[PDB]
């Protein structure tokens, strides 16, 4: 074997091996497979040469009058290349036949096609010539089974009446009340021919086959009975010619996905079409057949659970690619991080491809141990053998060869080991996780519990405010404040470069997973009334920290569009449900009482009260923390590069005494560490001092920095 | 990852974008290799990998009677009227250019990137085809000789894909 056959054959083919020893051959060639069929005598295989006059009798008389005994060897044996060739061609000479499993015909059949060999002539021998043979067996296997239909079912274009004729068709599911719509769009004389508009996306195709099964058994109007659903579509030489072929028959409904090519209402030239949201605002805007005669319905991204049945109606079929059917808990997150998690499709377009991407990429876990190296022996050896026998050095490869099958045995052994990676590759959730955060629970509430400990790793100071956001994050996030509007709305007073923007940086990390999913808007820019936004961005990551800095400076038009933010957390279309909304301001500044006044006093009240929160901004050996963290930064970066360097506690000690200035603060440090770290270090490898690749360390000596080696 | 999608029932058919090159055309010189020797799964064996307008869709009727083949294109859709496995020769926006006019993209066709080679993979790239320029007198060798072709482009300029560069520079 090399795959699956019948048992005929499975059977038929051991069989050859039964005979490979009884009569002590070492190699089963094609000869043997040829008993195999005439010995398991019920085969179609075997009955085909109960015809030509060739029992088992006639044959093995003429094979033992051609090879006989009978090294009983038997040492595990294999094929003849000609037999395993004889396999590979069964296995096409049912291809050629829609035959899905190969058996005793096609093996018999595979014997005449590759013809040089051993049993071919047994028989060129029993006055047999190769064609009479290949006929005897096909004159017992065959075949299997409206005019207009002609130039039509012919183009194209798969004729879905038909495909719900044998009820080779799936359900599916619905959009149920949505096939409804059609019908009566399709029962009219006024807007004679239906035009679903939706995400392209929710296979909108789907709802077609709908009518297929329905026409058939058959709820629909006698006004419709006997017709038939075909597709495309689009737009060559082809012509008028099967349309003509058509409209001479008016039993037709058609379906589309494209262009105009539009000879509309003419004929019984009946469509369905299917463009998208707006492609169709591109289409009744050529006007005026259009509004007319075609005419729409509104396609849903259908309910989140009815998604779940579709894949499992499919799912039986998507068996194809080795791992399911099942695992339902496994469906269920295919779908339900779609909905909510990216979250830039239609809620059944995207299940099935987290199921596809990882419907192959298990089946090939599989097909990654370290005995790559084996083959890579094995290699070397053939060399030896092959080379020597040219040379010769013949039993010097007797054992050569046999040092090789040594080898291989172990190879395949180990090489079929790896059934074992397949008895063991799932489904679970986790594998669909990651394919989402490869798109953008105890450790997921923890950054909510812990939130304050994890803010404050990156926010200094500022614990007055971290609290309070940490809290309100949490109240949201907890169920307790309405879904519709932002997870959170926030106002950051205080003074410039104290961690009003840093917040909400390490906001964004915690909540949304990146320190950089942050929109930032600059409210200097919308002071008049051109206050036209931002939804852009929105639209673009509608999981991100909106933030809009100095909101002191907007035309107080801004105000009532943000208002309805706050409120409904909506634009109208962008969606904000998933933002953390924090705008920032001077108005306390100068300046916790005092404060609140001279915002009450800047801001229209309607709209300070519909904020989540009020948020209030109020050594060396920091400085040289900083110094360090900065220095690890690098000195992993350089690992990389295979540079190895360390700073003594005493080098980053200089290095900090760079911002002490309290004017300028510690800024300073990251250009300082690249003058007194990097570029020392550059023209100390270039000068020669440092053979790159042993440790180099900077201390400082006399008051003065120092590089050494120590390796 | 033009196997994931070489098997799917979904986004199908495998579009190769990637700044162009070689390697491209090596990805699927690839499954060729694989299929054959011979590791691969969900339904794949004794199928080919074909390559390369009065001979047009002629040849192309040989192919919905049987079906062991997978078309490498190089530039068009004669569409999906059924079988047609075929692997995508496109840029980074020249895939934009099918997508939009849309769907038959997000549909059968579907995408993955080409990674520019591993630097050190980059290197005994050429060796391999180090002896087939000898053509001209000088290489092979040196070893000390390509180094150079492929360090200096990823960082030094520096506007291309790490291992089409170097090769030109060599020529």
């Amino acid at each position: 074997m090399f795959g699956r056959f019948t048992e005929r054959a499975q059977k038929v083919l051991a069989l050859a091996q039964e005979e490979a020893l009884r009569l002590g051959h070492n190699n089963i060639g094609t000869e043997h497979i040829l008993l195999g069929l005439v010995r398991e005598g019920e085969g179609i295989a075997a009955k085909a040469l109960q015809a030509l006059g060739l029992g088992s009798e006639k044959i093995q008389k003429e094979v033992e009058s051609l090879i006989g005994r009978g090294q009983e060897m038997s040492q595990t044996i294999h094929y003849t290349p000609r037999a395993k060739k004889v396999i590979e061609l069964s296995m096409d000479e049912a291809r050629k036949l829609g035959h899905s499993y190969v058996g005793t015909e096609h093996i018999l059949l595979g014997l005449i096609r590759e013809g040089e060999g051993v049993a071919a002539r047994v028989l060129n021998n029993l006055g047999v010539s190769l064609n009479k043979a290949r006929q005897q067996v096909l004159q017992l296997l065959g075949s299997n089974e409206s005019n207009a239909n002609t130039p039509t079912l012919d183009s194209l274009a798969r004729d879905l009446t038909a495909i719900a004729k044998e009820d080779s068709l799936d359900p599916v599911i619905g959009r149920s009340k949505e096939i409804q719509r059609v019908i009566e769009v399709l029962s009219r004389r006024t807007k004679n021919n239906p035009v679903l508009i939706g995400e392209p996306g929710v296979g909108k195709t789907a709802i077609a086959e709908g009518l297929a099964q329905q026409i058939i058994n058959n709820e629909v109007p006698e006004i419709l009975r006997d017709k038939r659903v075909m597709t495309l579509d689009m737009g060559e030489d082809r012509l008028k010619k099967v349309m003509d072929e058509i409209r001479q028959a008016g039993n037709i409904i058609l379906f589309i996905d494209a262009i105009l090519k539009p000879s509309l209402a003419r004929g019984e030239l009946q469509c369905i079409g299917a463009t998208t949201l707006d492609e169709y605002r591109k289409y009744i805007e050529k006007d005026a057949a259009l509004e007319r005669r075609f005419q729409p319905i509104q396609v849903d991204q259908p309910s989140v659970d009815e998604s779940i049945q579709i894949l499992q109606g499919l799912r039986d079929r998507y068996e194809a690619h080795h791992r399911v059917s099942i695992t339902d808990d496994a469906i269920e997150a295919a779908v339900k991080l779609s909905d909510r998690y990216i979250s830039d499709r239609f809620l059944p377009d995207k299940a099935i491809d987290l199921i596809d991407e990882a419907g192959s990429k298990v089946r090939l876990r599989s097909f990654t141990p370290n005995l790559k190296e084996l083959e890579q022996k094995l290699d070397e050896v053939r060399k030896e053998k092959d080379a020597a026998v040219q040379s010769q050095e013949f039993e010097k490869a007797a054992s050569l060869r046999d040092t090789e099958q040594r080898l291989r045995e172990q190879v395949e052994d180990t090489k079929k080991s790896w059934k074992e990676k397949q008895g063991q590759e799932e489904v679970t959730v986790d594998d669909i996780a990651m394919v989402v955060s490869s798109w953008t629970a105890q450790t997921e509430t923890d950054k909510l519990l812990n939130m304050e400990n994890i803010l404050h790793s990156r926010v200094i100071g500022q614990d007055e405010a971290v609290v309070a956001v940490a809290k309100a994050v949490r109240r949201a996030r907890a169920g307790l404040k309405d879904p519709k509007r932002p997870i959170g709305s926030f106002i950051f007073l205080g003074p410039t470069g104290v961690g009003k923007t840093e917040l909400a940086r390490a906001l964004a990390e915690s909540i949304f997973g990146d320190e950089e999913s942050m929109i930032r808007i600059d409210m200097s820019e919308y002071m008049e009334k051109h206050s036209t936004s931002l939804t852009e961005k929105v639209r673009r990551k509608p999981y991100s920290v909106v933030l809009l800095d100095a909101i002191e400076k907007a035309h107080p038009d801004v105000f009532n569009i943000l208002l309805q933010v706050l409120e409904d957390g909506r634009l109208t279309t962008v969606d904000f449900r998933n933002t953390i909304l924090i705008m920032t301001s001077n108005v306390g500044a100068s300046e916790k009482d005092k404060v609140m006044g001279e915002l009450k006093r800047a801001f229209r009240p309607e709209f300070i009260n519909r904020i989540d929160e009020i948020i209030v901004f109020h050594e060396k050996k920091h400085l040289t923390e900083i110094v360090s963290l900065m220095s690890d930064q690098l000195t992993k970066r350089l690992k990389e590069q295979d540079l190895s360097i360390e700073l003594t506690d005493a080098a980053k000690a200089k290095v900090a005494e760079e911002g002490v200035d309290l004017e300028y603060g510690a800024r300073p440090l990251r250009r300082a560490i690249q003058k007194h770290v990097e570029d020392r270090l550059s023209e100390e490898l270039l000068r020669g001092n440092i053979h790159k690749g042993q440790h180099i360390v900077l201390d400082v000596e006399d008051g003065e920095f120092v590089v050494k080696t120590t390796a």
